[PDB]
């Protein structure tokens, strides 16, 4: 149960500090 | 537990459609 | 709670990758 979604969770948290870097990225050279 | 997991999803559920305002926002600026 | 939860994030995972595609097609617009 718990520990599945946890390292979903964990997953999700790392995709979100990804994306929200590239999106830095785009607006600085948009 | 389970507090710990909707505490986050809800920061993720927020992030994920704050970027999406930004990739919206970044669509128009290109 | 716990089903809500394990659903919540599925959508959130299918987001997270959909920003991905999205952040990808504006990476060669700027
Ligand atoms: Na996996
Ligand atoms: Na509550
Ligand atoms: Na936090
Ligand atoms: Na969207
Ligand atoms: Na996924
Ligand atoms: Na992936
Ligand atoms: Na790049």
């Amino acid at each position: 149960r718990m520990k599945q979604l946890e390292d979903k969770v964990e997953e999700l948290l790392s995709k979100a500090y990804h994306l929200e870097n590239e999106v830095a990225r785009l607006k600085k050279l948009v």
